[PDB]
Order: C-alpha cells, then sequence, then structure tokens
C-alpha cells in the first residue's frame, strides 16, 4: 500500500506529525497499531525500521506513525499537558490521530494497539495511562514507567537522568496512584501490557524494567512480588517472561541492551491478529 | 446550538439518518449521547420529545439522533446484520455515527452514552452487544433484551410478538450466550446497564424487563439471585432500584406502562455528567 500524511486529523497544538499506512490487503473492518519512534527518528523513519507495514499486508490492520515536531526527535513525555486526559500536548495529538483513523477507514476500535521504542516505549506507557479507553493492548520496547520522564518545572520533552539512571525507585501503589492521576477518577477497561527491557541497557537502563512492571501491577491490582508464572527462555534464549495476569507480562532480556528488537509475530499475538 | 443532519459519517448500507444536536455551551472535550426513537419516531422527533438537548447546554456534551429508515419508523433488532457486530446492519450504522463524531467535534471517546425509548430500547440493548466497545453507559426506557427480536426467518426490522407478549423466559446464562454471539470472542469493556420498565407495559410485557435484567447479570458474572442493594421509591415513588453490580440497575416502576418516562436529570448521574 502506502505511507501517507495526514495533515488534518483533530485538535494538535503542539504540531505532531502523522502518517499511516495503509496496507493494498486491508481488511473490511481494519484493527490499527499505533507504533512510536525512537529519539533521533521520525514515524517515517519508524515505518522503514519496523515490521508493522509488512505485517499490515497478512493482517489488515491500518499502522499509524506519530511524528516528533521537536528538535532531536524524542517524545514529550514530561509536561502536564502530555501527562494527562485531554491536555494537549503530544499524547493528546496521538489520541486525535486514532479517533481520525477509526473514522475514515471504518477501523474496528475494539482492535487498536500501542507500541513504540525507547522514548516511543515512553510515549506508549503514557499513551495507555492518558487515553486507556482507546487501547485494547500495548507492547513496550526499552522504555521508562508512565511518569518517570515527569518534569518538576513542567517542561515539554525534557530528559529525566534521574529517572533513566535507574534513580527512580518506589512502590507499585506510588506508580499506580501516578498512572491513575493521568486520567484522574477513570475506572473503565485499560490495555493489557507488556513490557520488554534489555539487561545491558545504557540509556534506559534497567531499573526502569522493574519499576514499569510495578507500575502496571499496582494499576491492574496483582501482587507484584507474586507473578502467575515465569516462563525461561521465552520468547527465546535469555529472554525471561513474567505473567502477572492477563492484563500484565513483562520480558528481560538478558544480554540485550537498548533497545530490545522488535519481536513482530510476537506483537501479533499479544494484540490478537495472529 | 442547532440540530444538524450528517449524510457523510462512514458506511451506511441501510440508509439510517444522522441528526446531532451541538449546544451552544459545548463542553473542551464533549461526551456523547445518542438518543435512539421510538416506532413511528424518527431522530428529530425525539430531539423534540426528550431532554438531552436542554441537558447538553448544562453539560457541554453533543447529542445523536438516529433516524430509522423503514416505513413505520421502528428499529432493525431483528436480522443476522443488526445483531452481530460489523454485520452492515442499523446498528453498524448507529456506531459509525459515533466514530465520526468523536473524530469530527474531538469528543472524548470514554464519554459516551446510549440511551433509547421503546424499539429505541431495544436497540439500545442491541447496541451495547454488538459494538460494547463504543460505550461507557446505557439507559434502556422499556425495551426487550438484545436479541428478543430475533428474527428466526432473518428479517429486518420484523416484530417478534412471542417476545413483546413476555413469552420468552430463559436463563442468564443463555441470554448472556445470545448477548455474546453478537461480537463472539470480545472480552474488553461494555457499557454499565441500567433498566427501567413498567409494572402494567401491554405493549412490552415486563417479563421482558426481567429478561433483560437476567442478560445483563450473566453478562457481567452477577448472580441473578443475589443483587447487591434494593432501594425502595428511587427514583421516586413507587419506583425501586436494584443495584446488581457497578455494570447493572433495574428500576421497576410500579404502575407505569409503556414507556417509563424519561428521568432525563437520573441518566445525568448514571452516565456520570451530574
Ligand atoms: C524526574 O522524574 C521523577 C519521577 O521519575 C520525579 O520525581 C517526582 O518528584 C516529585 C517532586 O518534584 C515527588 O513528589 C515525587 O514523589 C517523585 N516521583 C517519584 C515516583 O519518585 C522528579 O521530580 C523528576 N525530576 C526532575 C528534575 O524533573
Ligand atoms: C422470536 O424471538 C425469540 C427470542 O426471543 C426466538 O427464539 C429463539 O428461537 C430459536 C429457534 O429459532 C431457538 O433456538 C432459541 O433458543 C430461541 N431463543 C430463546 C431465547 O428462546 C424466536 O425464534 C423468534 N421468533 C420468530 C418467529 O422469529
Ligand atoms: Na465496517
Ligand atoms: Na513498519
Ligand atoms: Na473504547
Ligand atoms: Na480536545
Amino acid at each position: 500500500g502506502s505511507l501517507q500524511q495526514v495533515t488534518d486529523f483533530g485538535d494538535n497544538p503542539t504540531n505532531v506529525g502523522m502518517y499511516i499506512y495503509v496496507p493494498n490487503n486491508l481488511a473490511s473492518n481494519p484493527g490499527i497499531v499505533v507504533a512510536i519512534h525512537y529519539c533521533t527518528g521520525t514515524g517515517p523513519g519508524y515505518y522503514g525500521d519496523s515490521p508493522y507495514a509488512t505485517l499490515s499486508e497478512q493482517y489488515g490492520f491500518i499502522v499509524i506513525y506519530p511524528s516528533s515536531p521537536y528538535s532531536g526527535g524524542c517524545w514529550d513525555v514530561s509536561s502536564q499537558a502530555t501527562l494527562t486526559h485531554n491536555g494537549g500536548g503530544n499524547s493528546n495529538s496521538i489520541a486525535n490521530m486514532v479517533t481520525w483513523t477509526i473514522s475514515k477507514y471504518g477501523a474496528d476500535s475494539s482492535k487498536v494497539f500501542v507500541t513504540g521504542s525507547s522514548s516511543g516505549a515512553m510515549m506508549t506507557n503514557v499513551m495507555a495511562a492518558t487515553y486507556p479507553e482507546l487501547f485494547a493492548a500495548a507492547t513496550v520496547y526499552s522504555g521508562v514507567s508512565a511518569g518517570c520522564f515527569y518534569s518538576n518545572t513542567n517542561q515539554v520533552d525534557g530528559w529525566n537522568s534521574t529517572c533513566a539512571q535507574g534513580d527512580v525507585i518506589t512502590t507499585p501503589e506510588h506508580w499506580a496512584s501516578i498512572a491513575e492521576a493521568m486520567y484522574s477518577g477513570y475506572s473503565g477497561s485499560r490495555p493489557r501490557m507488556q513490557i520488554y527491557h534489555g539487561s545491558i541497557d545504557t540509556t534506559l537502563y534497567p531499573q526502569n524494567y522493574y519499576e514499569t512492571c510495578k507500575q502496571w501491577a499496582g494499576v491492574f491490582g496483582y501482587d507484584y512480588s507474586a507473578p502467575e508464572k515465569t516462563e525461561a527462555n521465552t520468547p527465546q534464549t535469555n529472554y525471561e517472561t513474567t505473567i502477572w495476569g492477563d492484563s500484565l507480562q513483562g520480558i528481560f532480556a538478558t544480554g540485550v541492551g537498548h533497545t530490545v528488537p522488535i519481536h513482530g509475530d510476537k506483537d501479533m499475538e499479544w494484540f490478537g491478529f495472529a
């Protein structure tokens, strides 16, 4: 099919770009995958460097690639605007790309997923907390927990070094409260979360794996210290999968740095296309 | 602050009409109320005969008034098309009105509600079952359970006398199966259901109230025989409210026939605007 830029998709004061890949083999009622790029990247760049456009020709979903407006290409995952439901930041623009696409293509709103890598993984967690209503499931490749990049001076697209270096450590309860405040009083459904992180990540250090799993455990009321199951060498040698429940699993990749390589077929399974 | 007809809102093979009321006091991130008319009526008729446009000026949400394409003005709540997620029937059309409005007005997709009287209350149950993903909550004014108007010959807009007379009686399990089958395999968010009916209804017999409460009890995993709470004279004298749980309450109006009059302020409370 083709990658098209869309410029009028709804309110977008932070000027995020929107690109979509509409497959040739478009399903009758297509799903949506939102695939969110890393720093120094762009939406078309992530299109070029991820399996989603290929998989969309198999499964017939539309892929949305949001594109950062900021110098350096990171996502704003620090401002109040981006860290609040309807706050008007980058995350709100991404939400609007979703709803534009659902209406324009008759996409199935119950089959909308979000995934990303590095900065886009940070944004994935933020999308899950700020627009939980939009997403059935999410897959995070090497990010930080929602609100870990909080700026204590309301900076937009600010890098939080304390968080990245793994110095921010707290309880499931505290992280859950932080995620909950991104949509205060929301009690509806939330996407099922899958969190990947590598053990030799020297950009977003591995403590962030545990902080993120703590967060979603706290959000879904799972006992962080008592997972349901742990699967060795799953999905492959030196990856370990911890399942806390239907709405949370973490995959820790020993010997892997920034970022954990996208596992496209595994994504299709978690989302439910496969 | 006007009622507008909308003509190109997405796939609409059964040619349902779409009318919307956009209030003057429109909220920044408006909710949506879908208000579904009775037999012999139309969307604009229900606009003229319900409190929702008046209330939209208080609470700032948009109202969508679908309009039956059929002679006699009843809704198709009988065909396989209308009784299946993405089946292409009237229900599918109403779904598309929702998604069009979300995108066009930047409406909040977590704040979308559906309600209706008589034929429109039947369609309300159908919408909850066929497009559960769209709706946070629903209020049913004197309808029949989803799939009670099933046509054994796949008739479109067929009246089922056995159902209307109150002669279709089955279990929570069986009604829940009927509802589940309208979107098979779905296990996400569904609207919180509020069901009104009058004890002396001789159009849609009051057995249908109990069949509907059974249906939603089965769907949500509630014990139909053990509701959480009963409230005398609630919301008013001779009405009684039974709460089965967060996602189901029934309101039986003793001495009221077809239909139970709309309690607009109570709808606001159930929906969460108030
Ligand atoms: C960087 O990120 C952390 C969170 O990862 C921020 O820490 C929060 O800071 C406030 C005080 O400003 C505390 O009340 C919270 O309890 C902290 N949260 C947690 C989970 O610890 C921190 O403020 C950020 N730093 C900068 C410089 O913006
Ligand atoms: C009228 O409606 C009822 C459902 O309310 C239909 O009943 C179903 O009929 C099929 C056989 O066609 C049975 O297998 C189901 O068990 C019945 N369901 C229930 C809940 O009883 C009935 O067929 C409809 N009548 C007509 C003439 O279409
Ligand atoms: Na469709
Ligand atoms: Na791609
Ligand atoms: Na939704
Ligand atoms: Na908005």
